[PDB]
């Protein structure tokens, strides 16, 4: 039940406003002198969706392949009293085995972090069992939605994974993978 | 069930971040020359919370008596691949039979219109009577977890209002009355 409201209060409040827009966003960016012909950004937003932990602030931190590149242009709106809303994503290079695979305009769904937190939140009475559920229906509601709305189905791509035991799990591959696919 | 998320992933994912800060904001505007001793802009966040109806992105639509002022300086934070999240809030000037009892950082709790566009969303399956328990357990959610949360309880002031009929209701007033309570 939980899970259900945020993903739909995410597409609403969030992806239904900026996915329609943002194009513009790799456009100007790899066309820029600094970076002429040096990888073109992938015309898509890469959604990040753990499925087991909470979601980390810094990539860096969590997988050393993931490196920090450059802050994509901002954004503006009318949104509740704000006529001018600032929309900001921040580019990633995923560097495998020192290849660097290519870069994209990336971000973690922080709905996700917000149901992790919910669970060590006795006022919320949250529990853990119904975390895995939560989590999982937060990225099923996610791609359900994503599916009823093909103005936003396309323009974003999602990468969900889950990490539980120890198989050299690797958050930099995933993303590298999802670019090529199509 | 649904509010009960919406509630804490907005003080964990917004104010739980912004509350903290933000003093600055009507520091630097209140004694900007242009501006200089023309209302002292007052220290907390008005959060409109209506408790019947969807969220209206314009303020001068919804009460004449509400009036677009301006918009107060700009932030940055580190959130989930953002290494650089701006936060922005428009400034409001209340003025009741063109008396102007003053200005605020004002603003609506974006996760209220989403738990309102839920019901008219057969897919999200939320119905029109259990919407009264959402919207107001949001706001009840809100003011619960802001007690447990001294650091947020303070620099913030929720304004909750029911007007389903017709008595000359106006939004307006609700916000000057609320400043001068303390
Ligand atoms: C209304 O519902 C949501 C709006 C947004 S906007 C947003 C971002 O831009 C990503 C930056 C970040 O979250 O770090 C994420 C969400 C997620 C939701 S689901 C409800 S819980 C919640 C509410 C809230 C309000 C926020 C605002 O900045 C106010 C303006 C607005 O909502 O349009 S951020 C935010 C985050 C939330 O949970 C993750």
């Amino acid at each position: 039940n939980v899970a259900h409201g945020l993903a739909w209060s995410y597409y609403i409040g969030y992806l239904r406003l900026i996915l329609p827009e943002l194009q513009a966003r790799i456009r100007t960016y790899n066309q820029h002198y600094n970076n002429l012909l040096r990888g073109a950004v992938s015309q898509r937003l890469y959604i990040l969706l753990p499925l087991d932990c909470g979601v980390p602030d810094n990539l860096s931190m969590a997988d050393p392949n993931i490196r920090f590149l450059d802050k994509l242009p901002q954004q503006t709106g009318d949104r509740a009293g704000i006529k001018d809303r600032v929309y900001s994503n921040s580019i990633y290079e995923l560097l495998e085995n020192g290849q660097r695979a290519g870069t994209c305009v990336l971000e973690y769904a922080t709905p996700l972090q917000t149901l992790f937190a919910m669970s060590q939140y006795s006022q919320a009475g949250f529990s853990r069992e119904d975390r895995l559920e939560q989590a999982k229906l937060f990225c099923r509601t996610l791609e359900d939605i994503l599916a009823d709305a093909p103005e936003s189905q396309n323009n974003c791509r999602l990468i969900a994974y889950q990490e539980p035991d120890d198989s050299s799990f690797s958050l930099s591959q995933e993303v590298l993978r999802h670019l090529r696919q199509e």
